[PDB]
Parts: structure tokens; C-alpha cells; sequence
């Protein structure tokens, strides 16, 4: 049987694979549903990963992780995992095509992803002024005006944050009400760098071959239109954790999760189930940065190594 | 005053400085007691930092971190900090020569240090076959022989860990009995790849250009000098956390610590003191890897940014 099954090949899974294998686990298998590297791969540039000084596309950034993380004997399975279950004191991995794999320990490194909006120009201008990460990209817009789209905590919090960097922030929402914490909303209503554009819809993201120049918006109260000139547009429209592999046949969850579906872990990346670990954007309080995910992967692998030593 | 004072310029403080400064903190100051990079600087070879494909000394590995982490406005003070104290709603940073600095927030990123033995050859060979890190260096002696010095749980755990990677592990201790949990001693004694050398004392560590090649050892009962040929020597003789900066005039500690001196934090690198955060080997459950310290720094800076918005 597999000693350790790593589900997901982003930074968390790749680091887990590096560490497990370098730590003497002889049969570690990384499961990836096609295209190693994870979310960063959609980025046109990453510059805040500590210790890598060259600014380069997410795909180029991740590509040396392939030969390094596989250098010490890691194996691959190219397949979408459907489900992980507990069986006696081990685990069963069910592949979506119906094949099965058993493993002594499992690391869930399945991450998540930002909801998209499907507004016209979103895909065309993505990385040229359309963004999903204020931490990653907010600094490029240092003395400028920027727009934020969204209704919950992340949207309002990110508008406060960008208001600290940018000359001005338009906060665009379809409703006068925000599905977020009321005190954070009060801070934003009392921050003079944030103009609220409510109730609005973004009808098109417009610009030229260098990226965004403006948004076509409509007030749904009056239907008056407006062309809003901004180099930067941040969308914070919800996040989906890739939970699905946790769901059992009787619809129960494999391990304890928080009320948003993230997996509960302690500082050693352990879940409440013995021999099951989690790492990356999938776990509670994940800061959602590559270094963070990589760190989790390393610490989960170290935990696996101790676990296999004792069982 | 200073927005954020970062105490320590190892991977933790470096990445905290990167993130804080890229996240819009206009006056972030890094305090370093002379020569950033931290502990890895003493190693002749690092290979397990995810995303960095070339194997390279610690000095060379850390060089690009200086350029990158200082690229966004980060300031420094080259001074040994003697104390951090709380005063009103801010912090007072007392330098060892009596200079004082005030800051709104503080990140403790002071790391730790293994205890050294002083066995002739310990400096000459430090990070060149003499190691304090089984995780970091074990894989180099993959199918090779190795010695471990120490009597606690950690010498004993690390010798079991190494026995799963190396052909043979010599476990050297100054007496016949051990300070570790009885159960873990049991496990060692049934580990056929682990050879106890007890009551022994290592008399000399010898090598050449490529590093450690042998140790001069001596049976303390018998007085026979063995010469032990091995290319790798691990030393687990204790660890100290760089706590000192936390001790107040009254002898109390600024913030909550565990039994060993490590600073208590939550998942967002928050201590129990408002405005005070910690990152790296200084904190509870730190794995003691560069990627982990760097992740704690990023997330401590992220918490600093939210704190400075609120306050
Ligand atoms: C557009 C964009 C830009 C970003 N820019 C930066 C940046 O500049 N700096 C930074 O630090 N971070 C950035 N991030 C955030 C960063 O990408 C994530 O924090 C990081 O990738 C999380 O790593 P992970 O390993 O936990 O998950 P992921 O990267 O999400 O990867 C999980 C992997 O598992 C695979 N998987 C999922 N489910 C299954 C399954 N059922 N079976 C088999 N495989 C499965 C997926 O295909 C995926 O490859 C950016 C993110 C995005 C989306
Ligand atoms: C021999 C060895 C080999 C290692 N190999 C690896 C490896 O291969 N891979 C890996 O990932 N990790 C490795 N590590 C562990 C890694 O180096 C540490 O985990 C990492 O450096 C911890 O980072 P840090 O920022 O918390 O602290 P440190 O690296 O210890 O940095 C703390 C910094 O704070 C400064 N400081 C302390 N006190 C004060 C003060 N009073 N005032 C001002 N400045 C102060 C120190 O001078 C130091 O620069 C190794 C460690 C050792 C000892």
C-alpha cells in the first residue's frame, strides 16, 4: 500500500511531496487532476514569493518546482480524485473513473478558487488590470484609482486595504446592503478614500492591448450609465474551497470542517482523523499565499513522517 | 513613530518586511544585530526550499532575499535590541547601547540557536558535516553511516528518524542511561540500524576540504579510544530560543510563552499582547525550516496591516 497519498499538486502538495520523500517515505504518490502548479498558474506575474527575486509568470514560476519536488522519488497519479474515506486504520482513494487506491496516510492539498463573474472583458484583461488578490497586486496601483466589485467581508476589507495604498477606491455593489460584519462596513463608510457605487452592475471591462482603461457601469435604481476610468479592477465575489473529496456516500464529512467548509487543523496540520492531514488554502485561516501553502505542505509532511514512525 | 518594528532579520523578519512594505506600511524598520539571513547562513548546502532549484550555500541562498525584501521601502537599524516593552498603546524598543525607538506594532522574529559542544573541530566543521538538523541534512547520508550525540528525547527521536534514511546510526551518550521517555528508548534499542555507544565522549571532529570524515571518540569506562569512521555527525545537545528581548525590568515576560520559552501565537501570529506578533523559530510548534519561518513572517505582516488599519 501507498505510505502517503497527497491529494492536489499546487504548492502545498508539491512541498509535501518534496518533504515526505526527502524524509524517507518510500511510497509517496501525488494525485493531480491535470496541470501541476495550482492557482498561481493563472497569474501573469508573481513577485512576493520570498527568496525568488525574478518577476515572472505563475506558470514559469512553478515550473522548476516539478523537477525539484520529484527529485527524491515522489510518484505521480494523473487523475481527479472523487473521494477519500477511512477504512479500518487506513484510507481508500476513489478516482473519478472508478479505480481505487489504498494509503496509510493522506494529505489533503486540494486548495480552492475565486468565484468568477463572467462580465465581458474579464478573461481578456485578466492580469492586465483585472485581479482577484489585493495583497498580490495592490502595490502596482500605488498612487492611482482602482475599482472593487463585491458584497461580503473580503470585498469591504480589501477596499479598506487598497484605500491605504491607492489614491482612490470605487466600491461597486448591486445592493445597498452587504453580507459582511457590520463594524468592518462602518469603517469603510467612514473612510474618505472609498466612494460607494451602489446599486450598480459592471456591464463591460474595457481597455486596450496594455490592459484595463475603464468600466461601463449602470445604476440599477435610475438606470443611468457611466464609464469609470481605472487601470485596476479587483473582484471579490466569493471563494470556493475544493471540499468535494471529503463527502462520503451517506453525505457526512471525512473530518471536522469549519462553517465555511475549510478543514480544521492544529499547528502540525493534523485533522481530527488519525493519519489524515491538510495543507494550503483548504485549511482554516489559510492566508492564501504560495509561501503559506508551501509551509503547510512541509509541516504536514513532517507530521506524516512522525505518524508512520509510530504506526 | 515607526509603524512596525521587526525584530530579527532571518527569513521570518525578511519576509515580514517584504509583505508589510508591499502592503503599504510606510515606516517599517528591520532591527538586526549584524548581518541578515539568519541561521541558514552557517550551512554549506541547502536543497529543500521549495521553488529554488539550485543547491547552493546558505550565504548564497540568502543573498537574493536582501535585494527582494528591501525593494519596497523597508528600513533597517543595525543594532542589537535589548528589550521590547509596552507603553500606553505603543512599544518602546531599547537598543543595547541605550538608544530608544517607539513603534505602533512589533513583530518578534528573533529565532533561536542550537547549543554547541566545543569538541575541537565543531566550528571548523559547522554546517560542513556537523549539523543540528536531521530534516535538513539527513538525506545527504542517505545510504551512508552517521553519528548522533545527545541524551534527551530529541537525540533519540532524530536517531530513529535518521535510521530510516541511513544504513547505520551510532548513538553516542556520556552515560548508560538516558533522559528520554522510556518508551522511545525501547524503540531505539530494538532499532537494529541504531548502535548505542554509551558511556562515551567525543574527543575530536575531523575532516578535510569536503568536510567531516571522522570522529575521535573514547569509551569512558574502558578508556579505549575508538576511531569512528562516518561522514556525518549530528549533534542534539539542547536548543535555545532568543527570548531575552522579552524580559522586562521587573523580570516578567512581555507576552505569554510555553514551558520552553517559545512565544504563544494563534494562526495569525498574534500574541496575547495587542499590537505584538511573532514569527519563525521563536514561536510555539515552529518546524524550524526556512519556508516555515518565511510563511510566519508573511502572515504576521498581514496581521500587522489589518491591525494598523483598525488603530
Ligand atoms: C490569479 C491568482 C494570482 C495569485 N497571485 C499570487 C501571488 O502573487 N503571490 C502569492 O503568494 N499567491 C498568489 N496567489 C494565491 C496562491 O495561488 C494560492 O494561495 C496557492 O496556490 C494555494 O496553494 P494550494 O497548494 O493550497 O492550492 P492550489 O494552488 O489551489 O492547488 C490545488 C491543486 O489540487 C488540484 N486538485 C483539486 N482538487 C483535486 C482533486 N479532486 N483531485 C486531484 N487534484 C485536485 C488542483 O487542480 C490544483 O492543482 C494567486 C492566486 C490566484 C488565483
Ligand atoms: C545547521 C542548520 C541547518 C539548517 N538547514 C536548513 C535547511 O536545509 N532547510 C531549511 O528550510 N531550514 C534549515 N535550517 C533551519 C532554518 O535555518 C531556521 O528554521 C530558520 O532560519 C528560522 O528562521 P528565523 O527567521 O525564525 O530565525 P533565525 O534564522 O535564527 O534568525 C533570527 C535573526 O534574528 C537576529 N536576532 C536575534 N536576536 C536579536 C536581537 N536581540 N536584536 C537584533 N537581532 C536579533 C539574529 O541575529 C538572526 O539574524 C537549518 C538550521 C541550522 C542551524
Amino acid at each position: 500500500m501507498i505510505d502517503c497519498a497527497i491529494i492536489g499538486g499546487g504548492p502545498a502538495g508539491l512541498s509535501a511531496g518534496l518533504y515526505a520523500t526527502r524524509g524517507g517515505v518510500k511510497n509517496a504518490v501525488l494525485f493531480e487532476k491535470g496541470m501541476p502548479g495550482g492557482q498561481i498558474t493563472g497569474s501573469s506575474e508573481i513577485e512576493n514569493y520570498p527568496g525568488v527575486k525574478e518577476v515572472v509568470s505563475g506558470l514559469d514560476f512553478m515550473q522548476p518546482w516539478q523537477e525539484q519536488c520529484f527529485r527524491f522519488g515522489l510518484k505521480h497519479e494523473m487523475t481527479a480524485v472523487q473521494r477519500v474515506s477511512k477504512k479500518d486504520s487506513h484510507f481508500v482513494i476513489l478516482a473519478e473513473d472508478g479505480k481505487t487506491f489504498e494509503a496509510k496516510s493522506v494529505i489533503i492539498a486540494t486548495g480552492g478558487s475565486p468565484k468568477r463573474t463572467g462580465i465581458k472583458g474579464e478573461s481578456e484583461y485578466w492580469g492586465k488590470g483585472v485581479s482577484t488578490c489585493a495583497t498580490c497586486d495592490g502595490f502596482f496601483y500605488k498612487n492611482k484609482e482602482v475599482a472593487v466589485l463585491g458584497g461580503g467581508d473580503t470585498a469591504v476589507e480589501e477596499a479598506i486595504y487598497l484605500a491605504n495604498i491607492c489614491k482612490k477606491v470605487y466600491l461597486i455593489h448591486r445592493r445597498d446592503g452587504f453580507r459582511c460584519a457590520p463594524i468592518t462596513l462602518e469603517h469603510a463608510k467612514n473612510n474618505d478614500k472609498i466612494e460607494f457605487l451602489t446599486p450598480y452592475v459592471v456591464e463591460e471591462i474595457k481597455g486596450d492591448a496594455s490592459g484595463v482603461s475603464s468600466l461601463s457601469i449602470k445604476n440599477t435604481a435610475t438606470n443611468e450609465k457611466r464609464e469609470l476610468v481605472v487601470p485596476g479592477f479587483f473582484i471579490f465575489v466569493g471563494y470556493d474551497v475544493n471540499n468535494a473529496v471529503l463527502k462520503q456516500e451517506d453525505n457526512s464529512m471525512l473530518c471536522k470542517c469549519d462553517e465555511y467548509g475549510s478543514i480544521v487543523v492544529d499547528f502540525s496540520m493534523k485533522t481530527n482523523v488519525q493519519g489524515l492531514f491538510a495543507a494550503g488554502d483548504i485549511r482554516i485561516f489559510a492566508p492564501k499565499q504560495v509561501v503559506c501553502a508551501a509551509s503547510d505542505g512541509a509541516t504536514a509532511a513532517l507530521s506524516v513522517i512522525s505518524y508512520l514512525e509510530h504506526h
